[PDB]
């Protein structure tokens, strides 16, 4: 039933997601959950997690887990100066900053309607960058599944069921 299916998952989370510092923080928020409305949000968070590390990896980038803003990314490297923007990922070359957009969507409407959103605000900040001699490589990962390498395919099959049963509720 429902209540066996939660705690089997949460099992299989606890067990089987790959041991990495950079996940135990959103693992906990989604095991300390009760309620459907949460249990979905923070499963949904803990397997998009998994995407932007993956994505980083896969693009030569580091992970914003800072959540900071393209300005204070600039800051950071002593540069001056924007619309705000929180990468997932981003790396700063000397005058090359590449920034990564990842996302997952299942329907391709959805996933256009992302994708166009994570383009044009990428777009929006190259025209502004180029007043500070900053040349921006903007890079989309846009996903149309939730695998990933922090957990295997079939634990992510049964939590994803299990969360799609909680849009019952
Ligand atoms: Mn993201
Ligand atoms: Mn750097
Ligand atoms: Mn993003």
């Amino acid at each position: 039933g429902m209540e066996e299916d939660i705690a089997c998952v949460k099992d299989l989370v606890s067990k089987y997601l790959a041991d990495n510092e950079r996940l135990s923080r959103q693992k906990l928020a989604f095991l300390v959950q009760t309620e459907p409305r949460m249990l979905l949000m923070e499963g949904l968070k803990l397997l998009s997690l998994c995407i932007e590390i993956d994505s980083c990896n896969a693009n030569g980038c580091e992970h914003n887990s800072e959540d900071k803003s393209v300005e204070r990314i600039l800051h950071d490297h002593g540069i001056l100066t924007l619309c705000f923007v929180v990468p997932d990922g981003y790396k700063l070359t000397g005058n090359v900053l590449i920034l990564l957009e990842c996302f997952v969507r299942s329907s391709p409407a959805n996933f256009e309607q992302k994708y166009i959103e994570d383009f044009k605000k990428l777009e929006q900040l190259k025209e502004d960058l180029k007043t500070v001699n900053i040349s921006l490589i903007p890079l989309i990962d846009g996903r149309t599944s939730f695998y990933n390498e922090q957990i295997p395919d079939w634990v992510n099959d049964k939590l994803r069921d299990t969360l799609f049963s909680l849009l019952r509720y």
